[PDB]
C-alpha cells in the first residue's frame, strides 16, 4: 500500500505538481529510433502497396521526468498512458493508408527522465514489389521522421542500423534478405530535415 | 431504492489505481473460450479466430465490507472506471475488434473478471488444413509493458474452452492449449510472462 | 407562442431534473425485465467460403425505471421526450455469436415516458456464425443467434417477448434471400462456466435464394 | 474594426448558446432537398448500390432569431453541427452505416432558420436487375426520422425533383429520372401519423 | 552550465505563457466584414489505384494550407524571441477545404498538427489518402486518362473565405517514382463559381493526367 502511494505521489508530483510543451530550437530534442519487423503481410502488384508489421521503439529523454527515486520509495521506473506525455510526432513519408495500431499505447518512464514507447503497427506504404519472385527479390524503402520539426528541433540517431529481424515471422510469405534503418539529413528552407530510412530486401518464401 | 443508493454510494466510496510494480506485483488469471475460426487466408498467411478471454485479477483498492453498503457483494461497471491489464497478442495484424460491452465485474473482495470477445487477425500458415494433419498455428497472449515481476500470468488449465466451438465452422478443431511460458532476454535477469495459444484445425 | 417557450422550459427542466439532479444497473435485490422484439429487414450476404451471413434488422428495447417517473402535472403534462441514449443507462444487449462487430444504422435516440419506461430501437448490421448449406434449395438453410446481456446473469436482468414471430412486415422484398420462417424464442440458458443462467432471446432463420 | 465584428459574432454565439428538441406543443418542419452526385457501383451479389449525394437540411427556430441591428448588422453565421439540435433524419434501408464527406458545420441566419447540407455516401437495398437493359432498373429508399412522429417534425420538400445538375457526368451509371416525395403514412393502431421523403431513382449502364 | 539549464526552463515557461496568453485568455471564423484568404497547393506523391469497374482513383497528396489572423500575432521580443511554436490543429480555427467529389471520406496519414508564426499566420499541411469520382478510361494511353478533382470551403462563400495558389503547378517533385501510374500533368487552379444565390463560391481545382506505367 505504502509502494502503491508512492507511485501515486510520483505521478502527481509530475503531472500535477510542475510543469513540457514540446522542443524548440533553444531546447531541442534527440528521438531515438528502432524497428523490429514482423511480417511482411501483403504485398500487392495491382498498386504497388505493401503491408508491414513492426514495432517502432522511440527513445527520448526530458528534465522533467527526472525524479530521485530515494525521495519515492526507491523507484526507478513506471508505466503510464502514452496521452500523459509529450510523444514525437514521427510519421511514415509514403504510407498510403493511416497506420493501425496493434498494441496499447503506454509508455515507460525511468528516473533519468527517459522515454520509452513502443507501438507495434501495420503499415501499408509505397514498394513495387517487381522480382519478389525471383532470387535477388524486390527492393522497397520507407522514411520516418517528424512532420512538423525540423532539425533545428527534433534530431533523430538509431542505436544501430541493423533492423531487429528476430521476431520476424518464420512462415510469412516473404523471406527478410536484409533490412537497414539509416539516418539521413537533406537541406527553400535553411534548416536541415531529418528522418530514418528504412530499406528492406525481401522475396517470395 | 436503498439497494440502488448503497450501490451509488459504494462505488462513489471506491472511485473516489497505478498499476502493479515490483513491490506491488499483480497475479493476472488468463484463460481463452474458443468460438470460431473464421478465414484462413493461404495468400497472406493470416487467420482469422472468434473468441472470448477471461481474465481476473484482486485488488486491495476495491475491497470493501458489505455490512457497510446493504450487503451488496459484487457489481458491474464499465472498465473505464478501472485500471485493466494490457494484455495483448504478440503477432496481431490487424487491431483486434471488440465483440462484447466493455464492462467488468467487480467482487467485495477486490477481485475483478473481464471478458472481452474478440475477432483477431493473427499470423498463421494454414499450409497443410485440407489434410488428415491439419494446419498448427500459435499466437502468444501477455503484457506488453509489464515484466514478470510487476505482472504474473496464470492459466487454470492448459486446455483451451471448446465447448462453445461453432459446430458447422468450415474448419474443426483437432486441438487447442493455452500455455503459460516463461521467456527471458540475454540484456535482462527479469523473467517475461505470456500465454501459448497453439491450435491445431483443418478444414 | 409564449406557451411553446413554456413547453421547452418544462422539458429543459424535467430533463435537468432527471439527470442533473439524480441509474447503475439493475442488481439482484433489483432486476430489471427487458423486453425484445425483432424487425428483419435483409439477408444482405450470406457468405459460403467462411460460414458468416450478414443481417439487418431493427431490435426494439423496452424496460422502466422508477427513477425515470415523473408527473405529467408538474411539467406542463409533458408525458415523454426523446433522448440521446447517452443520457440514459441502457441494456447490454449483444448478440453471442457475432464474428464482426455490429454497425449501427440508426441515431442512438430513446424515447422516455412518464411512467418511466423507455424505447430504445437500435437499427444494426450483423455477421454472424451461419452454414447457409442448403439455400439453394426448397428446404432452404437454417440459423440461429442468441441475443442477451453479456455481463447480467437471469438473476439480474430477464429477458421476455411480445410473440415468438419475428415481425416480417418490413422484409426488404428484392432481397437476394427470401425468409422461410423467422421465430425469437426466450431461453434460460447454462453456461458451464457460471452456476447463475443468462437468459437470451433466440432468433432463428430459415431462409433460401429467391 | 474588424475586432468589433469578431466581438459582435462572439457575443451573438454567446447570447444564443447561453433546445431539447420538437415536441408535440412544439413541432418543427424540416425542408429535404437531394443533390445526387453518384451511383459509385451496384452489387447484383447482395443487391445493394451505393449513392453519393448531398442532403439539404432547413430548419427554423424562435430561440435563434435575433436582430441583426443589435449585433453589428450579423445576418448569420457558421457553426459546428454539435453547438446546435439536429434532426435525426434517416436512410430506413440502409445496409451499412453512412459515410460523412462533408464538415459538420451549420449555417444560422438571424431569422432562426438552420441550413445544414451534409454530403454523404450510403449503401441501401436495391436489385439492379435490368440496369444493362433501355428501361434500366428502378430502386427507392425513405429518409426520415428515427424517433420523431409527424406530430413532432413535419417534412416536406421545395421540389420532388431530385438536382442532377451536378450529377458525375462520366458515372458508370446514367440517371434516367430521380424523384423525392413526401410520404404520409397512417396505422389503425397509433394515432400518429408517419413522415418520409422517398427517394427513387431509375438508373442505367452508361 | 547552471546558466544554460536556466535559460532552457526559460524558454519553455515562454512557450507556455505565449500559448496562454494566445488561446485561453482569448476565433469564432470569418465573415463577410472581415473576409479570410486561405492559400492552397497540393503536393501529390501517388495515384494508388485507378478503378475502372467504379470510375474512383485514389490519390496520397499533402494540400499545404496557409492563412493569416490578427488574432495569432504577439511580439517576440515579449516572449523571449520566439518567432513560432507547434501546436495542435485542434487548439486554432482551421478552414474547412473540402474535395467536392470524393466517394468516400478522407483518410488523415499525418499528425494534426500546425505551426503559428508571430505575424499570425499559419501553415498546416495535412496528407491525405481520397477517393474520387474519375473515369481511368485512356490510362493505358500515350496521352493517358485526366480526371479533376475541386476543392473548397463547404459551408463559406466567397464573401467570408477566398482561396488562391502560389503557383498553378501542383509540386510533382516528391511524386512516387515507381508508382502503378506516372503523371503526365498536375495542375491546380483558382474558379470562381455558382450554384440560385448571390454569394460567388471559390474552389482550387486539381486536374491530373496520368498513364500507366
Ligand atoms: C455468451 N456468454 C459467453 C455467456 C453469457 C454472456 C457471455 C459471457 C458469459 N460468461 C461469464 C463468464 C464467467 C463469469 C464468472 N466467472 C468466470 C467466467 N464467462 N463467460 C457466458
Ligand atoms: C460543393 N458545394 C455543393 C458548393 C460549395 C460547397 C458545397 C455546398 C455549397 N452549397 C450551398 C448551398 C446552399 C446555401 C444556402 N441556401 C441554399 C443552398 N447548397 N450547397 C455549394
Amino acid at each position: 500500500l505504502h509502494s502503491q502511494a508512492n507511485l501515486m505521489r510520483l505521478k502527481s508530483d509530475l503531472f500535477n505538481r510542475s510543469p513540457y510543451p514540446g522542443p524548440t530550437k533553444d531546447d531541442p530534442l534527440t528521438v531515438t529510433l528502432g524497428f523490429t519487423l514482423q511480417d511482411i503481410v501483403k504485398a500487392d502488384s495491382s498498386t504497388n502497396e505493401v503491408d508491414l508489421v513492426y514495432y517502432e521503439q522511440q527513445r527520448w529523454k526530458l528534465n522533467s521526468l527526472m525524479w530521485d527515486p530515494n525521495e519515492y520509495g526507491n523507484i526507478t521506473d513506471f508505466r503510464t498512458s502514452a496521452a500523459d506525455i509529450w510523444t514525437p510526432d514521427i510519421t511514415a513519408y509514403s504510407s498510403t493508408r493511416p497506420v493501425q495500431v496493434l498494441s496499447p499505447q503506454i509508455a515507460v518512464v525511468t528516473h533519468d527522465g527517459s522515454v520509452m514507447f513502443i507501438p507495434a503497427q501495420r503499415l501499408s506504404f509505397m514498394c513495387d514489389p517487381t522480382g519478389v519472385d525471383s532470387e535477388e527479390g524486390a527492393t522497397c524503402a520507407v522514411k520516418f521522421g517528424s512532420w512538423v520539426y525540423s532539425g533545428f528541433e527534433i534530431d533523430l540517431k538509431t542505436d544501430t542500423d541493423q533492423v531487429d529481424l528476430s521476431s520476424y515471422y518464420a512462415s510469412s510469405k516473404y523471406e527478410i534478405l536484409s533490412a537497414t534503418q539509416t539516418r539521413q539529413v537533406q537541406h527553400c528552407c535553411p534548416e536541415p530535415y531529418i528522418d530514418v530510412n528504412l530499406v528492406v530486401k525481401f522475396r517470395e518464401r
